[PDB]
């Protein structure tokens, strides 16, 4: 257990497009010694599911060996199974809800193998969140405490229910396997009740693969896509949903998208918003877009001009000792200023006053 001094604030991005998507990334490392979060993200898929897309975030826990496995690997354990391939013709909903479990389940054996075999020291787990994306349906898939999410229609239809021990069958599951829940945690250590990996919770006997104190076991929804209605996906580990939540971080979204189409700028600005809103955790966010997505609006680029330049005048009228930033900040924030970003508030606009009181004070 250990913080850095001062956070890595470097972003790592990527960005892509097809099959009527746009997405963009962001992963930063923050505050903590270690990055030990992981993702995937690509568009068309291998042995004729070309239409196709897979994305998903994966959070690391005491190593990022399984998160990273997870991060190469998890998408052809779920495709390449029998019960995934199925039917003769095109997988049928059943087929891919099943294919999920079964890629779940075998990619942690298969993890499980290799580390006995090749006597592997790392004790790590991964929470996994994704979507399979398919020409008529977005499957959502959630293993842990990252969460996912779609923006249909200026609202959020559907958000991935996080595995708490806590949670009423999580709990159950525990206890029958000889364990407790103590306040959050598992034995008052693992703060998640499913995962990939942690094999020492994967040890009871008498008890299935789905009936140990930790499950590999993915949650699974089909949702009938909408051309019309269909907006974004957002993917994050908790490092971001500890500081924002899901109204919140969509109506955020939406107000950066009518500002920029650049993917991999809205997803950093995420990122920094969560990093100055307080979280001390490595963050990962994936932006996927679909064709009616919020528009850059000439108003709005011009309104956020205008709040640029407004506080850009704030900070140097604030400095008039000279106030550190901290008490800029803290001065800024009494002053309640009209028309922040939805969600993202002041933090969402640390840089832009930041850069302007470096200007003014940069020594
Ligand atoms: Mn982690
Ligand atoms: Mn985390």
């Amino acid at each position: 257990g250990a913080f850095l001094d001062k956070p890595k604030m470097e972003k790592h991005n990527a960005q892509g497009q097809g099959n009527g998507l746009r997405y963009g990334l962001s992963s930063m490392q923050g505050w903590r010694v270690e990055m030990e979060d992981a993702h995937t993200a690509v568009i068309g898929l291998p042995s004729g599911l070309e239409s196709w897309s897979f994305f998903a975030v994966y959070d690391g826990h005491a190593g990022s060996q399984v998160a990273k496995y997870c991060c190469e690997h998890l998408l052809d354990h779920i495709t390449n199974n029998q019960d995934f391939k199925g039917s003769a013709g095109a997988p049928s909903v059943e087929n891919v809800k099943n294919g999920i479990r079964t890629g779940f389940l075998e990619i942690d054996e298969h993890m499980r193998v290799m580390s006995e075999k090749k006597h592997g020291a790392d004790r790590s787990g991964s929470t996994a969140v994704g979507v399979l994306i398919s020409p008529q349906h977005t499957y959502f898939i959630n293993c842990g405490d990252s969460r996912g999410l779609l923006c249909r229609n200026r609202k959020v239809h559907f958000f991935t229910q996080d595995h708490k021990p806590s949670n009423p069958l999580e709990k159950e599951r525990i206890q029958n396997a000889g364990g407790s829940v103590m306040i959050q945690r598992v034995n008052g250590s693992l703060a998640v009740s499913r995962a990939l990996g942690d094999f020492d919770y994967k040890c009871v006997h008498g008890k299935g693969p789905t009936e140990q104190l930790v499950s590999p076991e993915p949650e699974v929804h089909d949702i009938e896509r909408s051309e019309e209605d269909d907006q974004f996906i957002i993917l994050a580990c908790d490092g971001i949903w500890d500081v924002m939540g899901n109204e919140e971080l969509c109506d955020f979204v939406r107000s950066r998208l009518e500002v920029t189409d650049d993917l991999e700028k809205v997803c950093n600005e995420v990122v920094d918003t969560c990093l100055y809103k307080g979280s001390r955790d490595n963050m990962s966010v994936i932006l996927i877009c679909f064709p009616n997505a919020p528009k850059v609006s000439p108003e709005a680029v011009k309104k956020e001009a205008e709040l640029d330049k407004y506080l850009e005048c704030r900070v140097e009228e604030i400095i008039k000792g000279v106030p550190d930033l901290v008490h800029v900040m803290r001065t800024l924030a009494s002053e309640n200023i009209p028309s922040l970003p939805p969600g993202g508030e002041l933090a969402s606009k640390r840089n832009v006053i930041e850069a302007v009181y470096n200007r003014l004070n940069p020594y």
